[PDB]
């Protein structure tokens, strides 16, 4: 028994075929209209290239979709199309196939980005601010449209860093919520999975983007990369304990009525809920305010009804130095 603050009905007051992914009839257009240049990586269903369109002279990004139920493509590419133009989600520029093969491709605009792990470092605290302002912008679009990312991530947030533009990408894992909908808790990446996921807790909701969203302003603040760097599902719980509580947990298990893998009992141990100010120190100290602390508290909760939406979060005192200057 457990639904949205926001958003909860959005796609029950849309037309099913909206929501209805599977019912969907995308129009595959020509992959030969693009040359491949360069791999820029690959995961379990895709391998992602930079590409040129040869009759336009456009630089894109092109991902090859591998063999999957075409239920999940046409989620994906519905899902898309649900997002477009909305702010700083990557720009689906259209769905291709291979005309022989018939595999289908999705073409996205290209960023430049650099890697999290070198930006991470040298950010200062108003491009914390700025960066955290652009990604909520497109969680809070994603939600408004109904849609939940579920494996919101740093390597999922392309940061061109010299033009300032940043694009939330990877859209394969993304549902549409449906109030008291039970949904699979195997998505997200470990180290960005809310406790829901990690305590088996089916009926979650867009919340679950805003722990991993979290966890990376945790990560930028602090400079500890991932912030809770658990060894396996269980151990990332516990990482999670250590900081937020054992007590504090289980006061969110009775509240939500959630049954406990027993694995835990042996693991979990006793552990108090540590101030966030634990984690200053000389090398962070400069990214670290009282409004970030307060922030961040207010998004790493157990209680997914609790945390802030990502509006909420963006109406936040943290914010608004960059609200100053974007005015
Ligand atoms: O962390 C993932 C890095 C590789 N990768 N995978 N999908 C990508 C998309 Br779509 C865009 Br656009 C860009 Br630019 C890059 Br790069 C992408
Ligand atoms: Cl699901
Ligand atoms: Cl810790
Ligand atoms: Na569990």
């Amino acid at each position: 028994g457990s639904r949205a603050r926001v958003y909860a009905e959005v796609n029950s007051l849309r037309s099913r075929e909206y929501w209805d992914y599977e019912a969907h009839v995308p129009s595959w257009g020509n992959q030969d209209d693009y040359q491949l240049v360069r791999k820029l990586g690959r995961g379990k269903y895709s391998e992602v290239f930079e590409a040129i369109n040869i009759t336009n002279n456009e630089r894109v990004v092109v991902k090859i979709l591998k063999p999957v139920k075409k239920k999940k493509i046409k989620r994906e590419v519905k899902i898309l199309e649900n997002l477009r133009g909305g702010t700083n989600i990557i720009k689906l520029i259209d769905t291709v196939k291979d005309p022989v093969s018939k595999t289908p491709a999705l073409v996205f605009e290209y960023i430049n980005n650099t890697d999290f792990k070198q930006l991470y470092q040298i950010l200062t605290d108003f491009d914390i601010r700025f960066y955290m302002y652009e990604l909520l912008k497109a969680l809070d679009y994603c939600h408004s449209k109904g849609i939940m990312h579920r494996d919101v991530k740093p390597h999922n947030v392309m940061i061109d860093h010299q033009q300032k533009k940043l694009r939330l990408i990877d859209w394969g894992l993304a549902e549409f919520y449906h109030p008291a909908q039970e949904y699979n808790v195997r998505v997200a990446s470990r180290y960005f999975k809310g406790p829901e996921l990690l305590v088996d807790y089916q009926m979650y909701d867009y919340s679950l983007d805003m722990w991993s969203l979290g966890c990376m302003l945790a990560s930028m603040i602090f400079r500890r990369e991932p912030f809770f760097h658990g060894q396996d599902n269980y151990d990332q719980l516990v990482r999670i304990a250590k900081v937020l509580g054992t007590e504090e947990l289980y006061g969110y298990l009775k509240k939500y009525h959630i049954d406990l893998d027993p694995h835990f009992n042996d693991i979990l141990g006793q552990h108090s809920r540590k101030r966030w100010e634990n984690f200053i120190h000389s090398e962070n100290r400069h990214l670290v305010s009282p409004e970030a602390l307060d922030l961040l508290d207010k998004l790493l909760r157990y209680d997914h009804q609790q945390r802030l939406t990502a509006k909420e979060a963006m109406e936040h005192p943290y914010f608004y130095p960059v609200v100053k200057e974007q005015s």
